[PDB]
């Protein structure tokens, strides 16, 4: 029931912090394929995850990889994660705790 549940439904939960676990790769479906750990606090989340415009006010992307989520802070996410057609800034985690990292569509590194 704590755990043992509709994990991407269920949930809304991780305030705490993240790592960025290895750094976004395009695709040829044109998304980028993120990979996350959890930090914040042992147990288990469902991640906050945006993509946020350049002045970082507005949400412009759309994650593919289901509803995030990491099973514990030693466990690790990829996430097929889609971004407008331009540059752009994922958000892991809430405000405070958010690992606020750039990325360039198609550009596919000039932002990691």
């Amino acid at each position: 029931m704590e755990k043992l549940r509709i994990k991407g439904m269920s949930y809304t939960m991780c305030s705490g912090k993240f790592s960025i676990d290895k750094e976004m790769a395009e695709t040829q479906h044109g998304t980028t394929v993120v990979k996350v750990k959890y930090e914040g606090a042992g147990a288990p989340c469902k991640v906050p995850i945006e993509i946020r415009d350049v002045n970082k006010e507005k949400v412009v992307g759309r994650i593919i990889s289901s509803t995030p989520l990491a099973e514990n802070t030693n466990s690790v996410t990829n996430i097929e994660l889609e971004p407008p057609f331009g540059d752009s800034y994922i958000v892991i985690g809430v405000g405070n705790s958010a690992l606020t990292l750039h990325w360039f569509r198609k550009g596919s590194s000039i932002g990691k």
